């Protein structure tokens, strides 16, 4: 069910719910949890000296990354359309201590304005092709130098319904953008690769 936001922050501030209850919330973060570390691990082991990020379809994620880091010096930008998500995450985060500098989104066109070291597009590029966007088009908005991007690894356990992100990534992308290098990290196939 859509979360209630206002009761959770409630149940939050009452010392009820931890970030661990919160990252288990979005089922595309807590699909990560259980490989937080070996994640983050790989993106910025690949992607040398991030100082910026932008979190396109952030969803729970800056929650995660506040989980993961210890004393990274990155300005991050989250946006999201679900506005009120984003407000939930603005409140909690805004309690927190972090060396992580946090900038939450809302206007869309704000968004492709930006100069960003990386963006992350994690478990986004299907919904988006879904919503009929021009994948090509879309990744051309960005001035960044680098790309995070990553699909949901579905049981192998339905008819007519294909769905080979990576045959359709690596196949579409060719020529365009670089593929640096790519791995499965839990349940997530993770690209990292260069611009435009
Ligand atoms: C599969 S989830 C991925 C969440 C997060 N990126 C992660 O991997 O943990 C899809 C996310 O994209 C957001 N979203 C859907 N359509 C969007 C759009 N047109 N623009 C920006 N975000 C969108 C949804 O609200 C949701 O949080």
């Amino acid at each position: 069910a859509y979360p209630n936001w206002d009761k959770l922050l409630k149940k939050y501030n009452q010392g009820q719910l931890s970030i661990e209850d919160l990252l288990k919330i979005h089922s595309s973060t807590n699909e990560r949890v259980a490989t937080l570390n070996d994640f983050y691990t790989y993106v910025f082991g690949n992607i040398k000296h991030v100082s910026s990020i932008l979190d396109f379809g952030c969803g729970f994620n800056p929650l995660a990354l506040y989980q993961w880091n210890e004393n990274e010096k990155i300005i991050y930008h989250a946006y999201d359309i679900d506005r009120a998500e984003i407000a939930f995450l603005s409140s909690i985060i805004g309690k927190l201590k972090t060396t992580i500098k946090y900038r939450f989104l809302n206007k869309e066109s704000d968004v492709y304005k930006g100069t960003y070291d990386v963006v992350f597009l994690l478990k986004m590029l299907p919904v988006l092709k879904q919503q009929d966007v021009n994948i090509l088009d879309f990744l051309q908005l960005f001035h960044t130098q680098n790309f995070v991007i990553s699909f949901p690894i579905k049981s192998l356990s339905e008819k007519g319904m294909e769905e080979n992100y990576q045959l359709w990534f690596e196949s579409f992308t060719k020529g365009w953008i670089k593929i640096l290098d790519s791995k499965v990290i839990g349940n997530e196939l993770v690209y990292i690769t260069s611009g435009f």
